[PDB]
């Protein structure tokens, strides 16, 4: 019922242009109908991505005049070094200028053909890089995660009836490791609980196998447990963290997300072998141990934006800005994925344009409606993105047909919020009048970011 | 009814220190009960000013990052020079490091001693210097600019009536130039109709006299002619600005205001002889013509913030964000000054607190308690600022007793603007519980800004 | 004979502290006597590496303020892309956090297995993609380039002869492309002629062969152009590098150097199939197209780099003064690979420390004994990181045992130079006085970066 | 004999356009052939002064981001506040946007009409604010620092004769107090001796004369009082800095010249009567106590500049370059004041052009000439600047025709110092050729500033 004032004041402004309503439908109209195709400049609001699209601090950017360049020895790593070691636990610490650039990594010093990899869901790049590597991909989290309409708490949370039948039918041997991911972005952004991290460190430690966090949004999950899971109400988000990580082996984590910056990331891991052969492989990928290619100044930013994250009072408000929009949303009866998660909102274009077929793109209707409506940019994750079968050269029909609404960090205000918020209930109450797309030029690689199309 | 979102995204924040209720009620002891005894550093939403608390843009901390340093032919004083002239329409122009650094030159160049200066109410520093070089004050702004209770549109219009009998009564020689101001601070931050400003040239320009605005707020105004003023409805602010000038000889801006910068000024007019004048006095006081006591990189700054003043959309959300505090305190009954000012929200600490006299300082009471309760400093405007007479040696009673909540900006939401507004209306809902205040400390200068108290 | 002064003010300055002597030895001890372990702060002068140690320009720092973070169509990606299509010519450009990335990119997509790919020498990172995706290097740089006494230009040519008997023997079907790069680091970043690089692109466009460059220090390599290349006295840099380039398919580009950056790179090409099969990987790997693992104002920087560095003054004086350093080893006898290149000079630590045997590694020991004399770093490139044989599990004996000094673009001036240059003169003339360094701690991998000496 | 490398690194550079020859001939023509109407842009080396042109350093630069703009209790002041008071030794202190800002202050506290002023030797704006506030000026510097050929150590000495010949034939309670101003600029930026300092204070001390300190180059002082004065071998700059102090009541600093900064400065003073009298005197012409004229980041640069400043071989160094100077152009027999000043060289114009009279300006034409042939700016010092008398309307004749040349702290490298030697060595070499100028346009104020000349 209550939503928090911003735990910070603005220090300095992005400049936006606000042109009218003519002007962004002459812009869609140019983009193709497509809001990937649409410029930065001609968006007022973008929830595109909550990756690398946060807003630094002032103590951030004090640390991004003192970068230290040295190829090696820099202090600024020694910061990054120390801060992560100090909250997250973890022994060794390899840089890597993203999050994909440590999966690339891990995957391939972790993997052995033929083996498996089970965790909650998954993440495009990460699954890529397992795959990649000679490994077969196995969901264990729970089936109520894949009930989009479900309200229930802690839907990330692994199945470990589905983990221990895992072990008993491919043996422990096979399983290259369980890939934990905290939130879990796929199911709408849910948390994990401490029990269930606690309950799967329990089986994979009797049987001798390896757990690996995805952390890109840790702190998120954090809050949630602080929030809803029993006995931590007084606990702090940084023990909280702490003891997430005491029952991994290691991580990978995207600091574009959590750690509120706008590029870098970083692997840890407990194992030194493990931690020398890291060493030999980020060489050819990233840069050397000392920098992984990140800037000196970016791993400065990166180690104070992650002790910034801490701060209960701004993970408090990050976490419930989105529940805002989502409440409002539901208050007016859109048709929503549930519960929402820590960095976004999502909608369902199918409920929300039942008046068209998954093969005449409602999602990717609806973002477009969306921006020139309001001048806010969504991504469509649906039948677009889902792409066309190899084989019979065919649409694949997902499941959810959604558009996601992906909130920054200290980015906006509620006032925003209730832009798009007014915005999308607007369309809702008007959803006939949404027209199917189709396509005009369908490119064969990568089709959702440069496809272009037309109404029907 | 409706107030826009910000028209604006968040490019990097300023993190501050959320200190419980018990901290900030030891801390207002150690204060001495005065609000200008607090660090900063202590508190939460600053509401003290807004001059130079402004938030600056992307735009301008990128010009910031190419200073031209020279002491002579800097390419930011060209900016500075192009710009204001392409906006405000004057000849010349002196950059001074603050807005009182020009009032000093331009008093120093057009007064003669025993001259009059009239003008709509007045600012201490202006004041200041007209007196300090030889020269009466003459109010003669309209008779319900005095009135706080009386919502009247364009309450700091000058009384043309009042402006012929000073001409006649004295003859236009004696007068050495009528000192416009936009807004009208003293009244609360009431605009000047743009039909007042013709009026007054109209009649000025007859016998000759010299007219010279003091602009600090210049763009506050310009929303109000533009939103209020039949026939500008369709004006841009830019062109509103225009014309506004076009009445003028020449004025004093405060860059700290609607240049929206943290520091810098500039004094402008057409007279050759007087621009001559000033930069042989500039000199010594300020520094040389081609910069004037402000750095390259201030003056890029301040040549890029006032061009982004004069986007409509900023300068609406600005003033409207101010009109929000108002109406929700209006809303709940609480006595403030009418109507809402552009940069300000006044309270009226007499009918706040009617069971103090006003020689148990109710403003000066009232602001301690918005502090320790919310964690937001306001500025007391009453008798302890108002001083003691020095041959009476006693207390002066000024009309209003009141405190200024004072909105820099592009710092703060409508979220922030809730939690003043909800802790002053609880603190309304308790005033009897307000307790008075006596001296344990008077300094004999300036003892607004260090006097200490204590509770009766 | 002459050297030209910085063509540039210094802007703002790095601060470092200036330790004893005998606080260096005890660092120097403290870090096994590797420099590869020296903290950053406590180095006067690091010459490790050219590579992303540059100093940026105020306009650099100025677009650093302005990074337009969108996921997609940033406008630092547009500046990017329009400066980089104008000054190198390529249709299509993606970029990379680094020069590898870029590099992993195109090997994974121009070989297939068993085919070769031919160059002037080569680099670790490039060789490494090259061999990794299933291809086989073949050295095709002429022969006097191995001989590190003989002063001649252009050493980095080309010898067309093996060219064209690489094409006989085996098949311009099996040769996956040529790469060029340009300066050839191995050789002490020797040039590569005009005529050399239309000669290759005569053969191999009759061929149908595909030619890469490996551009990261392409200007220096202009300079030399314009400096000793027959017809190029009067043509600009700009236009250099343009025809340079107009001999190529493609590029793979480090920022960090050339681009005067310290992070960044791109992957250029004009073939539509290969462009939208980069688009597909480079996903994965480093990011979206759009911004390839790298933050929006760092594009924006890197776009300014390039831009800057086309500036002749600016070439002129950092080769230069890389040549400065060269001249006065070389006038006092000190043995040094010729001719000096455009990024670093290279000591040679056999002819310097004739008392000592490969195996008491002089390069390294040389090295250890520059900082404790001067405070100035330089990198072992002998035997150290030559490493040992995976079979005969022995220490690899490199042709040549040197001590690389690199120099950063625009970090340091000639008395910077005077002071390297006097101390490596003075510890010549008691070189009998180096000794010799063993193993105390030998890692497996990566064995330069951390291995631990003690004195024989 | 030896001059010292850079103690820093250079962390960031200014471009410069590299103009040919020809364009400054036509540039200089435009410009009247007066530098101080030349753009910065098309000067390379400018050396018109060392005011607020000074590098700052990477953490000044990231102090520069954590500006608490705060009106009051800002965290920067207090930050500066205890930097002085630890450094300097003083009570209290009052920012001033600029030192003159401290010296109308102090002129206008101290100050009774009638009353003396007596100082070693004297400054433009510190000598106005005395006689504007009714006092006579008193020269008590000792002759020699009059003798522009007199090679003598601590020419700023005051000469203790004069003083207690003025305390008598005026009488102590006449004269309103002491100014010694160290370094001393009118004489070349000569210093005082800590004995001087120690003794004047003993006299003063006796008749309870006040003494003030016009510190502005006090850092540069103190590194001659290391070099040259007995017994302060081993004392650190630090400490003798504090010493100096210790022998005045306060002082007026202008943080452009020693802070290392590009604006701001600060009046001292430990009497509380004066500092309460400073604190409402200063509201009216910088701004409240609490940032007196200066944006919250500015004084916190200020802060870590004057720390930075307190290195020993920064200072050295920065004193050292300007020796460099002055004995590169003393070597080829060119006319300069002895001995070279802390900040500054200063060319003797009439031996330089012996063909030309005073009246000719020769100093105005030598300043000419050096940028035409350079492209460096220097400043004249000569009958121009001299203006003319306003009784009997002519030139003043000044004793010294002197062009300098003041060097901006870390800006340059003594390669640039070599470009303006070299530069100026080939002038007098040919001074025959440098021709007189004569006024096609003389303003009747600052007359330096933009008059406009001609060939004779
Ligand atoms: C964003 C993300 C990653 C890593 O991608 P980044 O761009 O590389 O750093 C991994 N997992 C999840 C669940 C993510 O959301
Ligand atoms: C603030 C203000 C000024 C100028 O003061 P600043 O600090 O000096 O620049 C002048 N007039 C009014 C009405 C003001 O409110
Ligand atoms: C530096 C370099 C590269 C690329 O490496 P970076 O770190 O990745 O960008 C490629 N080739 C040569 C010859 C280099 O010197
Ligand atoms: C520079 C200087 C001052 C002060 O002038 P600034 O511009 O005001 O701060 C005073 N005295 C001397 C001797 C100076 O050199």
């Amino acid at each position: 019922m209550n939503y928090p004032a911003e735990p910070f004041r603005i220090k300095s402004v992005e400049t936006v242009s606000m042109i009218s309503r003519d002007e962004r439908v002459k812009k869609m109209q140019e983009a193709g109908y497509n809001t990937f195709l649409l410029n930065s400049k001609d968006i007022y609001i973008d929830l595109l991505t909550d990756s690398g699209t946060n807003a630094m601090s002032d103590k951030q950017w004090a640390g991004m005049m003192i970068g230290d360049e040295a190829y090696a020895g820099s202090e600024n790593f020694y910061h990054l070094e120390k801060t992560v070691k100090e909250l997250f636990g973890f022994k060794h610490i390899v840089p890597t200028h993203q999050g994909r650039g440590a999966e690339n990594l891990l995957s391939q010093l972790a993997i052995k053909p033929g083996q498996y990899v089970a965790g909650n869901m998954y993440f495009t790049t990460t699954r890529f890089h397992q795959e990649k590597n000679g490994a077969t991909f196995v969901d264990i989290v729970r089936d109520e995660a894949h009930d989009a309409s479900l309200n229930l708490p802690f839907k990330g949370d692994i199945d470990l009836n589905k983990l221990a039948t895992l072990i008993k039918e491919k043996g422990a041997e096979n399983i290259a490791y369980i890939c934990l991911a905290v939130t879990v972005n796929l199911a709408g952004g849910q948390p994990v609980s401490m029990a269930n991290m606690r309950a799967v460190h329990e089986m994979a430690s009797t049987y001798g196998i390896k757990i690996f966090y995805d952390a890109t949004r840790c702190v998120e999950n954090a809050y949630f447990i602080k929030e809803q899971e029993a006995g931590y109400e007084n606990v702090s988000i940084k023990d909280i963290v702490h003891e997430m990580f005491s029952y991994a082996d290691g991580c990978t984590m995207s600091g574009k997300k959590d750690c509120l910056v706008n590029i870098g990331g970083f692997l840890c891991m407990n194992d030194e072998e493990m931690f020398s052969a890291a060493k030999e492989l980020v060489v050819v990928y990233e840069g050397m141990p000392s920098y992984g290619g990140l800037a000196g100044r970016d791993m400065e930013a990166m180690a104070i934006g992650l002790r910034e994250a801490m701060q209960y009072e701004y993970i408090e408000h990050r976490v419930k800005q989105v529940r805002y929009l989502g409440d409002k949303l539901r208050e007016a009866g859109v048709p929503i994925v549930e519960p929402t998660g820590g960095h976004a909102v999502f909608l369902d274009a199918r409920r929300f344009c039942p008046h068209l077929t998954q093969d005449q793109f409602p999602a990717q209707s609806l973002a477009a409606s969306i921006y020139m409506e309001t001048g806010v940019r969504s991504m469509e994750r649906g039948i677009v993105s889902a792409g066309r079968s190899k084989e019979t050269g065919e649409n694949h029909r997902p499941k959810l047909e959604t558009v996601r609404l992906t909130i920054p960090r200290r980015v906006y205000t509620y006032a925003h919020m209730d832009v798009v918020a007014d915005g999308i209930i607007k369309l809702y109450q008007h959803k006939e009048d949404i027209r199917g797309l189709t396509f005009v030029y369908e490119p064969k690689q990568l089709r959702f970011f440069t496809a272009r199309f037309d109404f029907i």
